[PDB]
């Protein structure tokens, strides 16, 4: 086994945004028929329990380190601002800006990241 775990969570994290914002982006050119139970309640579980162990990776990560391209606070927040926007998403209880804005962020900051772990290298 050979992975850098820290790194592979966050570009699943980045890919599970991608996806969030490119269902919403396209989710009205298609049929798109869903149930909020089957498939979206272990997806919850499993979005929750990544970002609580991303974000305790992270925050070590940074510690261990010293975050100097990504930020802090950005790092608690797309934690938390992620949860919402996997909610939002299927939901469609978000608008418009404010989506995309979010997932920019996470974005953003999961680009940060990737850099800073793969900066120190991992063994």
């Amino acid at each position: 086994m050979l992975s850098q775990t820290l790194l592979e969570m966050t570009e699943q994290m980045i890919e599970v945004a991608e996806k969030g914002a490119d269902r919403y982006q396209e989710g009205k050119n298609s049929n798109h028929s869903y149930d909020f139970f089957e498939t979206i309640k272990p997806a919850v579980e499993e979005n929750d329990e990544l970002a609580a162990r991303w974000a305790e990776g992270a925050l070590e990560l940074i510690k261990v380190r010293r975050p100097k391209y990504v930020h802090k606070e950005q790092i608690e927040a797309v934690k938390d601002n992620f949860l919402e926007l996997v909610l939002q998403s299927y939901v469609h209880h978000i608008h418009k800006k404010r989506f995309k804005d979010i997932t920019e962020s996470v974005l953003y900051t999961l680009h940060a990241v990737k850099d800073e772990i793969a900066r120190e290298d991992s063994r």
